[PDB]
């Protein structure tokens, strides 16, 4: 057979976004999200490690080209989310809260639609330095 | 999103075979294999159950229609296996011994190249009540 591996890449965007629920009250989402429900909202440098996983190349030595990898993450992380504010600039969370872990899933989307079939193992991300959302399509 | 599950179906096949290593000396051989050396062979009804998940179909509820899994159980192990000496009569064995460890890795093999991809979970082959050999693919 040929060695399985996981290749991970990691990429930053910057975004602001407010923590609220049109189903929960005014005083209710001031009680759930604190701080984060900041009527104007906030922002952050979001980190995201994307894996794929697959079979070593036995030529290139390769699980995927890092260049495509690039590519398939410019395409649903970056043009989507770089600079955006999560709330109003992207149709998704019109009705979705945006906390990071509705950040983690929507990513994992994205790229679903993108990557070869079974290539999606992981998406990691890195609201900030201390808090982090794994998401593994489960 | 939607539930997954694992689909499993059994199929029996009745075969005969010989061990021996066309690598190893009559006398190796005979130490190695013993009576499953026996020159001119043996047989088994052999028990094979594969296993294939993925999502719960919302509208049939099936992970894939067992009409379908059935074809392609005959296809990848029927066809080629039933009524046969394993080692005269499919190719693959003429330089592989046919131990239920080389059947579970050569159903994986066939099955590999018929389904859709990441379908295939597990192959499972009794040589006999007694003896089994489990394959993921790994
Ligand atoms: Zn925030
Ligand atoms: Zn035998």
């Amino acid at each position: 057979l040929r060695r399985r591996a996981r290749l991970s890449r990691l990429v930053s965007f910057s975004a602001s976004h407010r923590l609220h629920s049109p189903s929960l009250s005014a005083e209710e989402n001031l009680k759930v999200f604190g701080k984060c429900n900041n009527p104007n909202g906030h922002g952050h440098n979001y980190k995201v490690v994307v894996t794929i996983h697959g079979e070593i190349d036995p030529v290139t030595g390769m699980v995927m080209n890092l260049t495509d990898l690039k590519e398939y993450m410019e395409e649903a992380i970056m043009k989507p989310l770089d600079h955006k504010n999560l709330d109003l600039d992207v149709p998704y969370f019109a009705d979705v809260v945006s906390t990071t872990e509705n950040v983690a899933v929507y990513i994992w989307e994205n790229l679903q639609r993108l990557l070869p079939v079974g290539a999606l193992y992981k998406v990691k991300v890195y609201e900030t330095d201390n808090n982090i959302v794994v998401y593994k399509g489960e």
